[PDB]
């Protein structure tokens, strides 16, 4: 399940953020506008940039603990709050959010491992609606 | 406290992971015997090698859950016999667990971060005792 979901991605996560990450930008070309230096390069010249490296782990390891302090898949309020206040998300709006969990279950779907897709989608519908309480546009 | 110490950890888990092995390498130059593949390089050869960041992450990631299951700073017997059972620590015994916990503790007070040093210093001491009762030698 969810849980245990956590526990499997961070047994590699870099190579999961990366993976997730680039179908995500693959998937919404207009969300690489949001990284300026990621357009014309390929996903392998992606992955041996520096700040995208860096970027994608420091995502993908706050990710993992919003989820695994949520409750039935609902995230804090606090962590809502700590990712609107975040001088980085100025000029994010919660559907850059949500078409992040879009490819993220997308990806899990296709992926043929035991992911429980199902509840990765309703946390990222959970968390959207948190981050509008908590001020996001 | 411990449990923010953790929080703190996965954060940014690559780079700690890194330092504190590092610092353990450093402080303890014998135990670099056990890591065939890292002898002869500096830190930051270290750092540059992809497989070095790898082998960090999963083992350090594989600590901080063994520290979120942790009751009060004791681990669960199941997780120190996990640790005692791998085939990786054939041929380990619970002074290298010693001295990576002491690393650990003397990297913490030394990083002017507000760690729980104690509590690690702690869990370090149980998590030995729990390797002997695991079968450890
Ligand atoms: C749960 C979802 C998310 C989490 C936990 C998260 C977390 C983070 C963190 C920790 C950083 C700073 C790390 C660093 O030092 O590089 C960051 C930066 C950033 N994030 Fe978010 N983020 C999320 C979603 C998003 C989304 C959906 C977008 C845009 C579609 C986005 C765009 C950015 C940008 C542009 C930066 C700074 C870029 C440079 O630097 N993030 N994010
Ligand atoms: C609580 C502490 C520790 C945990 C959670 C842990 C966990 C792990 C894990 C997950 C791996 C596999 C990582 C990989 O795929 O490369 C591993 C490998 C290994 N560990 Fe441990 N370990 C711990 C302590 C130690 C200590 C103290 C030593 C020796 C001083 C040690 C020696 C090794 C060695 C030699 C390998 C094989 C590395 C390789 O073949 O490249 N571990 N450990
Ligand atoms: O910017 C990001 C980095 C990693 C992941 Cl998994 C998602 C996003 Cl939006
Ligand atoms: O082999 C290791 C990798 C990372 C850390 Cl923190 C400790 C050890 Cl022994």
């Amino acid at each position: 399940g969810f849980k245990q979901d956590i526990a499997t991605l961070r047994g590699d996560l870099r190579t999961y953020a990366q993976d997730i990450f680039l179908a995500f930008l693959n998937k919404y070309p207009d969300e690489k506008r949001n990284f300026k230096n990621y357009v014309g390069k390929s996903d392998q010249e992606l992955k041996s940039m520096a700040k995208f490296g860096d970027h994608t782990e420091k995502v993908f390891n706050l990710m993992m603990e919003v989820a695994d302090r949520a409750t039935d898949c609902v995230p804090l309020a606090s962590d809502a709050s700590t990712l609107v206040q975040m001088k980085q998300h100025s000029g994010l709006t919660t559907g850059n959010f949500e078409k992040l969990f879009v490819a993220l279950v997308e990806y899990m779907r296709a992926s043929g491992q035991s992911f429980d897709s199902q509840s990765w989608d309703r946390f990222g519908k959970n968390l959207v609606s948190a981050l509008s309480s908590a001020g996001m546009k």
